[PDB]
């Protein structure tokens, strides 16, 4: 039940429109209502981001990331080639619908997604209902936080962060295009 | 006219026997067919000698009949008014193309280029047909391509099914752009 009351506490923070740190494959991640323009700007400004950028959506299965993408160009071939990197520590750029918030995707007219292994995180968005936008947890020019504790340490002591540990991965993030394959 | 009436008849009567007809275009004469139909998109690889991994154009009288082969989900409103700023005429444009548009169409690509023409003959074909036509120039690999019917005749034999009437007078050719950056496709 501590993981379901952190889950719990952690809708909370969401569904106030605010940003939450939690733990991901190698380190905290940062995220919010990907919906929401209010909390997406509160993520940006917290991490002096640029809205052109795009950002990333995370999920528990592919379900939740379709209605943000559009793959319907990709072939079933292709498909299988991105799939089979699924669930795991793979981004993948795909087109996204004009319907998709300009918040989420910057200047593009793709979204960066994934389809996460992370037990703690497939468990929060299978509770939320839906993607959760993402990026590590660091302030602007800070590195990334590993730990519950570094977190408060760069965002404060009273930051909303759901308890956990990282998945321990020290591989570099790959993102890969969904019509090439090639990294983007 | 009457004759452009009857013309297009006899050009769907060809179109629906899943074989290559060809016709005026702004440039030179073009031949073409029912993209609908693998019998018939072959029967016009065969005759121009190209490899069916290269993709083909479609071309149509309005942007309607393009859509059901291409995605253009994915462009903003803005994006749009670049494009359509340009159509109806001599520009074609590449856009994503759903999986559930024939691989005869596509080539080895999940995209295809389209595009709205304002020849009047054309215009008037495709807005009978109902559909858009694959279209390429009336030439054989290695010929020049033909600017009248008697060239048309001369290259494709006597009995080739060809529509009547005269090149748009627009010399030629081919701007080609990717409607996702409005700027030229590679």
């Amino acid at each position: 039940n501590l993981q379901r009351d952190a889950i719990a506490a952690a809708i909370d923070v969401l569904n106030e429109e605010r940003v939450i740190a939690y733990p991901t494959e190698a380190v905290f991640g940062v995220g919010c209502d990907p919906d929401s323009e209010t909390a997406v700007m509160r993520l940006l400004e917290l991490k002096q981001r640029p809205v052109d950028k795009g950002l990333i959506l995370i999920a528990a299965n592919y379900e939740q990331l379709k209605p943000y993408i559009d793959d319907t160009m990709l072939t079933d071939v292709q498909r299988e080639t991105i799939f089979s990197r699924w669930p795991g520590p793979v981004t993948f750029v795909f087109p996204a619908p004009a319907t998709t918030p300009r918040w989420l995707t910057g200047r593009f007219d793709s979204l960066a997604v994934r389809v996460t292994d992370h037990p703690l995180v497939v468990a929060l968005c299978q509770a939320y209902g839906k993607p959760l936008v993402s990026t590590s947890a660091n302030l602007s020019g800070l590195p990334p936080c590993r730990t519950v504790d570094e977190v408060r340490a760069q965002f404060g002591a009273a930051f909303p962060v759901v308890p956990g540990e990282t998945g321990g991965r020290l591989n570099p993030s790959e993102i890969r295009d969904a019509l090439t394959g090639e990294l983007f």
